[PDB]
């Protein structure tokens, strides 16, 4: 699967297209670092060291964003000091990494710098605690594109760090099918065979709704079928009549308990769209030693 | 004060902007509504008629937003029906939209539009469960500058809707100094004295960690001080021997009870950071008919 490249690449290209924009709208629509103008009480050469300091126990993520936040304002002229990575668990109170250069810009860059990592480390954070659940199975945790509208790609990127899967970037790289799209076609034969014909290349995947739908859309070729309301016992007799080609994806958006059994019955994903719905930003701050 | 205008001319411009932000990262790099291929396999002429619906009470927020998705997909081709207005009482259940046109956008806009108003709405809508406490007091809710990257207009419009009050826009609109700033400056008097020299009309606000500095910078004429770590009967004793110019502010991200008995102290602002750092979606769904 190359949609881990294709992520990667994407985030590095919409990076400082995202960071352009929440300086923007912090120094009044240009980002010109001399804008701060409560900074300007200070002799613009008295240099300056912050450090930021975790308050509770997660998972970093937004390394990147931060690099790109002063190298925008003055690059070459912040040095950075990290102690944690893109995926790290950390602690209570563990410094994550230490900031260098004049003052005025480290107070300036503080909120964005610190509004980015809050936000991807908090999805981050809860990420992994979906994800401890399905341990000892062979079950994966996965995105859907209910997210904060444009930290679409970051907030995959967090996801990642979290230890979930990413699904389709969006509406162009795979096929969802319906019951809508069923009749328009015919059935479900046609359906996927104008699809694999539309765009060769991109996986396709037909929702079913019962034990029968699904049968049908098996020997269509479907190669993913996400099932919309079996209950354990029909998601456990799905699996055992799929096998190859057999990837089930369950939407599991539920409850905390019900996900250890969904996973239980070795359905292969649990989509959970309440991993980038919603966000309980991690509790960091910037202190000046 | 001229701040309602000033941010409601900032989103009339950021909107636009938001909507093609979102409307690019799911069609793949561009506002063509064509690319969504699941669409392809629909009859193109097909108009259907979808219903939004929350399945909670809250608070509406998000109309121009909606509006804008929709007539950037297909300009004039779609029509919506609105029975609650951005800031409105949500009922469990109750419709709040309806949707006239082809079926081919209005699946794709769906997710678009459907972000915004989750997060947009799911904010507005603890604004209001914050407000709500206090009732009776004299005491004015604020924001902060703690907002998800991107989104900071429209979360400062989403506490309006909500019932609070909004602090600041950037950096670059008033004066918020920190013992850092105050450090460079020699003093608390000179720093806010040295504030009113550089830039003589945007409000000054200081940060304070004690009584003699409370009254230190009230003399020097500030207009708001943030209140540092006060506990109740320094801040009450402190309201006291403000009197006159008395916006008091104080941040506090204390707690839901705790925050009765601030404002009760009789506190001009109590800028809260929680209602826009952290997001929980308002559950709509729009379903066909
Ligand atoms: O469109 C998707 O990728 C998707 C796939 C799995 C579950 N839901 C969604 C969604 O965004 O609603
Ligand atoms: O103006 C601000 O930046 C602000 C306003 C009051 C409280 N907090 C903040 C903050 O972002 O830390």
């Amino acid at each position: 699967d190359d949609r881990r490249d294709a992520l990667l690449e994407r985030i590095n290209l919409d990076i400082p297209a995202a960071v352009a924009q929440a300086l923007r709208e912090d120094l009044g629509g240009e980002v010109d670092a001399g804008n701060d103008i409560t900074a300007q009480l200070l002799p613009a050469d008295t240099q300056a060291h912050a450090t930021v300091i975790t308050r509770e126990d997660g998972v970093f993520c937004g390394k990147r964003w931060v690099e790109e936040v002063f190298i925008q304002l003055a690059g070459d002229d912040v040095r950075l000091t990290w102690h944690v990575d893109d995926g790290d668990a950390i602690h209570a109170n563990q410094t994550v990494f230490e900031l260098q250069g004049p003052a005025r810009v480290l107070l300036t860059g503080e909120r964005t710098a610190l509004n980015f990592v809050q936000t991807l480390s908090g999805v981050a954070s809860e990420v992994r605690r979906y994800v401890g659940l399905l341990a000892g199975t062979q079950t994966q945790l996965l995105d859907t594109r209910k997210t904060l509208p444009g930290l679409r790609t970051a907030l995959k990127y967090a996801v990642l760090c979290g230890g979930g899967a990413n699904h389709r970037l969006g509406l162009t790289d795979a096929f969802l099918i319906k019951e809508n799209h069923i009749i328009a076609s015919g059935s479900v034969r046609q359906a996927v065979e104008k699809a694999f014909w539309l765009h060769p290349d991109v996986p396709v995947e037909v929702e079913v709704e019962n034990l029968d739908e699904l049968d049908d859309a098996l020997k269509a070729g479907a190669d993913i079928i996400m099932l919309d309301n079996f209950n354990t016992d029909q998601m456990r007799e799905a699996v055992k009549r799929v096998n190859g080609q057999a990837r089930l994806e369950v939407s599991g958006n539920v409850t905390a308990e019900t996900l250890r059994e969904f996973a239980e019955t070795g359905v292969d994903f649990i989509s959970v769209g309440a991993l980038t719905k919603h966000v309980r930003a991690l509790d960091l701050s910037m202190r000046f030693c």
